[PDB]
C-alpha cells in the first residue's frame, strides 16, 4: 500500500473551552482550554489514524503552540515532519456553551508562512516517494502568494506525487490550476466559488464537478453535500452516496474525515462507489472525527 | 382525481414581521406584520392550490384573525370550509432579523375549541365523499380531547374518507391508534417519538416505518428528512429520495409542501416512489426561499423531473 | 386631588410566552400565550393603579383582542374609556427563553387608527375636565398624522387639560409642537432624536432639556437615563436622581412606571425633586410594572 | 507622586478578531487578529499612561506570546518587569461581530505559575520601595496557592509597600484577608461574592463596603457599579459618584481604567471624592469606545472636569 502524506500550511492549536452562556458585552468566563490539533491536512491525518491507516503531516509549527500541536499529534502517535516557523502557530478557539448545547468555531488564519518556510515546506513535499499520495488541505496561511501553491502542486505532480486537494477560495483554484489533481473534495460552496457561479439548479453541482474533470483539472471530483453526503465524479462515473437518515449532532471534522476515508480508499486503488462511500460515512461518522467502529458501520450500510 | 380536504383543527394568523437585530431585553422594533395563513392542513391545501391542484381547507376560525385567515386563503383560490369559533384565531410569530438573514418561528398553540365547535368541523369532514382524500394536519388544539380526533378519524374512514396524517406527539399517535391511515408523514423526530425510541442506528428510521406499516397504523409512511429528502415506505417498498444538491435558504413550509404533493400524488394514484419523489421535489422547492410562499409549482416541476 | 387619564393610540394586547431555547429557522415551541396589556398609556394607568392612586386608560380597542385588553385593565380595576376601532387590537410578543432567562420582546405597530376612530378619541380627550391631566403616551398608530397629535394636545391644553406626553421620533416632536406641555419624559434616545443631534458630551443631556424647557415647549422634561435614574429640569430647577446600588433584573415598564409615578406627584403639586425621585423609585422598582412596596423602598432611600 | 506599580499574575495576549456574523456549529471566519494585551495590572499600568501618569506593570510572559505582550507594552510606552515564564502567554479572546456591532468576549485562564517563577515575580514586587504604590489586579494563574498571594500582599505591606486589588473570588477574598489594603475595587457582584450575601436592598453596597472597611481588610472600597458610576467608601466617607448621561459604546477596560485613574489619585493624595470622580471619569471615558483603547487623557478630564 502506498504512503499517504498531508500538507497543512496553516494549522493551529485550536482552544476547545465551556462557558455556561453565551452573549455579548460580558466576560465569558470559558473554562481553562482542552488542546486541539487544528488544521485540515493535519485532521485528514488525524481521521487516517482512526480509521487504521497512517499519514505523515506536514505543516509549519511555531514556538510553544507548535510544540504542543507536534506533541498532541505524537500523543495520537500520527507521524509528523514539521518546518519551524518564525511565527508561532495560531490558535482557533472552539466554545461549548451549556445552556444551549452549542458549540462556536472561531477560526482565525494560520500563522504567517514567510517564503523561506515555505520553499522548506516544498522541500519537504519533494521528498515525498513517487506514487505516494498528499492530501493539501486546508486555507492558505498569510505570506504564501496563490502562485506558490500552483508551484508546489505541480513540482509534487512533476515528481509523481498524486495530490488530493482540500481548500477554498482562491486557494482551491490556485491547487487546481496546473490540472491533474488526483482528487478534488470542495463543499458546495467551495465547488461555486471554484467554478465561479451559484449552483441553483439540480444539475449545477454534477455539471460543475463533471466541467472540473472534463478540463482535465482534477481526475476525480467528490462534492461533499453535507448531510446530502456526496457526489463523485470520474471521468467514467458519477454517483451521489448519501448517508444513512441518522443524526446529526455536529459537524466538525465532517471534511477531512471524509478527505482521509477516501484518500486511504484512494492509496488503496478503490473504485469510486468505494471511495465515496466511505468518504461519506467517515464524514458522517464524524458528525456523531470519524471513529472506525462509526464509519465501518455506516459504510456496511452504504454497501448493503 | 378524487376531491381533497385538509383539516386543520389548530390554525393561525401569523404575523411575518422584520426587525434590525435580534437580542434580549430590549424592544425590537418589529415591522408591520404582513399576515400569513398559519396551520398545516390549512398549509397543505395552499401547497396543493400552488402545485395546480384544488384542496378544502376545513378549519375553525374565530374573530377578524379567523376573518383575515379565510381571506388569505380567498387571495389564493383555496377553497374553505370554515366553522365560526368562539375563540380568536390565533398568532403566531415569524420574526426576519434583518442584520444576520435570520428568521425566527415562534409557535404558540391555536385558539381552543368548544365541543360543539368540533362537532360542526366532524359535520364538515362527514360531508367528505366516500373516496375523497382527507389530510389531517398540524396540532391539536386546547378543548379537543384525543379520544374526539381518534373518533373524527374513525368515523371518517368509517365512510370511505382516505385519511392523510402529519401531526406530531400524542395527537399522532392518537391519529394512527385508529390504523389504516393512508399516509403519515412523520419527520424524523416525530417518527421517533412516535414509534418511542431513538433512530440511532443507519436502518431505525427503515424499520420504524416498516413497523408502523406492518402494525397497519399506516399503509404508507412518508419519513422526512430535511435535506435528506424522505423514506417512504409501503408493504412492498422503502424508497429514500435525496433532493438535489442545491442548498436551501429556508425550511418554512417544507413538511406541508411535500404532503400537499404526496397527497396530489396519491390522489393521482402514483406509485410510491412517484409519490415520495414528488414530495421530496415539493418539500425541497419550498426550501428554495424564504417567507412562506411554500413550494411553487415550477420550482416542484423542476426537482421532480431531475428526481425522475 | 386632580383626576389623571391617559391616552393610548398604539395600545396591545400582548402575548406573554416561554420556549426552553433561541435560535433561528427552527419552530420554536412557545407555551399557551398569558395575556398582558400593552401600551405607554394603558401601563402607565396600571403603574398609578399600582401606586394607589388612579388613571383612566383612554384608547381604542378592536375585535376580540381588544374586549381582552379591556377586560385585562378591568380585573386590575383600571378606569378604561375605550373607542372602538375596526382594526383588531394588536399583539405583541414576549418570549421567555428557559435556558438563557432572557426576554426577547417583539414590539410591532399598534393597530391602525383611521380618521373617524382618532376623531373619536380626541372626543373622549375633550370630555376630561379642566385641570386633570392626560398622559399621552406609547407609539403613534399607522393611520394618524402627525398633526393630528399636535392638534389633540393643542386642543385637549386650549380646554386647561394638562398633558404629560410620554412618546418617540417624530410623534414626541409632534406632541410637543404646540409647546407648554406639562411634563416630557424622553428617554436618552428619544431626547436626543427630539432635539436632533447625538447627546455625546456630558453635558449634552442636560442642555437639550433646559433647551426644550426654554423654548416653552414643555413645562418640566425629565430625561430619563436607565439604570443612571433621570434629569429633571424646570425653569426654576435640574436635578439628576439616580437609583440605589440595586440589580436591575429586567428593564420591562421602567418608563411608564416612572412616568406614573411622576403623574401622580405632578397631580399632588410635588416639586422637581419629589417628582423625580418618585419616578425614579417607581421605575427602578418596575426593573426588580413597579409595585407599591418596591418604589416606596427606593423613594424613601433616595428622600433619606 | 510615588512610584506606582501592577502586578498581573495571569496576563494574556489577546486577539481581537472581526466575523461578519455569529451562529453555533459552522466555522466562523475570523479577521487575522489584533493583538491587545490583557490582564488586570497590565491594563491599569496602561490606563495609567494614559492619563500621563507612570505604572510599572509587574508579570510573568512566557513564549513568543510573551514577547509580543512586553513588546505592545513597548509601544505604548508601558514600563514593564517581567519573570520569563515556562506556560506561554495564554490569548483570550474578543470577537467584534460586523453585522449586530455586538463584541464578544472569551476570558479563559492565564497560563500556569511554577513556584520559581512566582517566587521571581515576589522578588519583583519586593524590590518596589517603601511608600510606592503596587495595583494587584487581576485573576489568580493556575499554579499559584492563595497563601501565595496573601504572603505576597503580607511581605509587600511589610516593607511599606501600599497595595490595591482588583480582583475577584477566592483571589479577592485571600487578598483582602491579610487586611490593610490601601483600596480595593469590586464591581457588584465582586462585592457581593466577598461579602457573600445577595446587595438588593438600597444601602446594601454601602454597607457591605463600610463593612469590608470597618473590619480593616481595606481603607478604601470603592465599589464600581457600572453605568451608576462607584460608591466610595472610608472610615469617614461614603460618596458616590454617577457618571454624565452619555451612553456607553462598551465596557471593556471600565474597570482597569477606573482602577488606573483611582490609583493615580490615591497617589496624589486626593481626597475620596476626587479619586472616585476620577476612577468613574476614566471607567466611563474608556466606555466611549469599542476595543481596548481603554480611557484617553482627553474624555477622562472632560468627564472628571464635568462630574467636578
Ligand atoms: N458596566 C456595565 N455596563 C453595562 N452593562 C454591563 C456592565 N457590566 C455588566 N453588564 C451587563 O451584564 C452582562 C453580564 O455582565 P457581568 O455581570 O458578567 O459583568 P462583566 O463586566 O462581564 O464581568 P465582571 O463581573 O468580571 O466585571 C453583560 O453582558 C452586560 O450586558
Ligand atoms: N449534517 C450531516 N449529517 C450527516 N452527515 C454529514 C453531515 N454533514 C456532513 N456529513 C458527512 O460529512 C461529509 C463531509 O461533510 P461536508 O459535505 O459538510 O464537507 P465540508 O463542508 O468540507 O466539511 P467541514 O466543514 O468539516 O470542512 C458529508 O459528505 C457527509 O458524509
Ligand atoms: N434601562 C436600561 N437598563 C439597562 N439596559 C438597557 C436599558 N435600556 C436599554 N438597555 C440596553 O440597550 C439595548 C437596546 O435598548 P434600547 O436602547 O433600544 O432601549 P429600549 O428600552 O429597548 O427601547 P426604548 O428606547 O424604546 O426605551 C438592550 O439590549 C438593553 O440591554
Ligand atoms: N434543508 C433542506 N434542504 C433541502 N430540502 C429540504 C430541507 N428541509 C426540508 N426539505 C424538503 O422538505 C421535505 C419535508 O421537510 P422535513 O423533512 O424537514 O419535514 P418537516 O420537519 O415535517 O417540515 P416542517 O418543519 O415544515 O413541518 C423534505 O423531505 C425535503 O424534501
Ligand atoms: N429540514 C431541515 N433542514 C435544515 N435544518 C433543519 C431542518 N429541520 C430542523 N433543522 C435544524 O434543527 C433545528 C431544530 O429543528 P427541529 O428539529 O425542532 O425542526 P422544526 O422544523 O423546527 O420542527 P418540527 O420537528 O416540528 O418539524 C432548526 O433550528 C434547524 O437549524
Ligand atoms: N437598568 C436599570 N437599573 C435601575 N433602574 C432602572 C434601570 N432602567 C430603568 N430604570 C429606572 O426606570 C426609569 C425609567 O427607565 P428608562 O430611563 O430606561 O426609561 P425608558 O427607556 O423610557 O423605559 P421603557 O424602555 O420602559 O420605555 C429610570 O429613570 C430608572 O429609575
Ligand atoms: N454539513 C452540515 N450539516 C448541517 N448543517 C450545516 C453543514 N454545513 C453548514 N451547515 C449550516 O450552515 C451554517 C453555515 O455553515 P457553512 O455553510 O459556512 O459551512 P461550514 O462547515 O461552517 O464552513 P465550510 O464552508 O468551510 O465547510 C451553519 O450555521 C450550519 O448550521
Ligand atoms: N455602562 C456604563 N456606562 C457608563 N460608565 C460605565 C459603564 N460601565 C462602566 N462604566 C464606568 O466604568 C467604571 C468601572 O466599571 P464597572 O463598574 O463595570 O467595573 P468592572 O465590572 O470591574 O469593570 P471590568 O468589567 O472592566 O472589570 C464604572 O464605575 C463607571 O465609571
Ligand atoms: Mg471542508
Ligand atoms: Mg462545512
Ligand atoms: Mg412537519
Ligand atoms: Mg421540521
Ligand atoms: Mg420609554
Ligand atoms: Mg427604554
Ligand atoms: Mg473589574
Ligand atoms: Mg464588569
Amino acid at each position: 500500500m502506498v504512503r499517504i502524506y498531508t500538507l497543512t500550511l496553516a494549522p493551529s492549536l485550536d482552544s476547545a473551552t465551556i462557558t455556561p452562556q453565551i452573549y455579548p458585552e460580558g466576560k465569558l468566563r470559558c473554562t481553562a482550554p482542552v488542546f486541539e490539533p487544528g488544521g485540515g491536512g493535519i485532521n485528514v491525518a488525524r481521521a487516517i489514524a482512526h480509521l487504521g491507516g497512517s499519514a505523515t503531516a506536514i505543516f509549519p509549527a511555531g514556538g510553544a503552540t507548535g510544540e504542543h500541536l507536534v506533541s498532541l499529534l505524537a500523543d495520537e502517535n500520527v507521524p509528523v515532519a514539521t518546518v519551524e516557523a518564525k511565527d508561532w502557530t495560531r490558535q482557533n478557539l472552539h466554545v461549548h456553551v451549556e445552556a444551549s448545547g452549542e458549540q462556536y468555531r472561531f477560526v482565525m488564519p494560520g500563522a504567517a508562512l514567510n517564503e523561506d518556510e515555505f520553499r522548506q515546506l516544498e522541500e519537504q513535499v519533494l521528498e515525498i516517494e513517487s506514487g505516494a499520495i498528499l492530501v493539501i488541505s486546508g486555507s492558505l496561511p498569510p505570506g504564501v502568494k496563490l502562485e506558490k501553491l500552483t508551484q508546489l502542486i505541480s513540482a509534487a505532480q512533476k515528481q509523481g506525487i498524486r495530490c488530493i486537494v482540500d481548500s477554498s477560495g482562491e486557494a482551491l483554484s490556485a491547487a487546481l490550476a496546473i490540472g491533474n489533481i488526483e482528487l478534488v473534495k470542495p463543499n458546495q460552496k467551495e465547488l461555486s466559488a471554484l467554478v465561479n457561479r451559484e449552483l441553483t439548479q439540480p444539475d449545477d453541482v454534477r455539471k460543475a464537478a463533471q466541467e472540473i474533470v472534463n478540463s482535465g483539472k482534477a481526475k476525480r471530483v467528490v462534492v461533499s453535500l453535507g448531510p446530502q453526503g456526496a457526489l463523485g465524479v470520474d471521468s467514467e462515473n458519477c454517483i451521489q452516496v448519501v448517508p444513512p437518515p441518522v443524526k446529526s449532532q455536529s459537524t466538525v471534522g465532517a471534511g477531512d474525515s471524509m478527505v482521509g476515508a477516501m484518500t486511504l480508499k484512494l492509496a488503496e486503488n478503490a473504485s469510486l462507489e468505494e471511495m465515496v462511500r466511505f468518504g461519506v460515512a467517515a464524514g458522517s461518522a464524524a458528525t456523531l472525527l470519524c471513529s472506525h467502529d462509526d464509519t465501518q458501520k455506516i459504510y456496511a450500510y452504504l454497501s448493503r
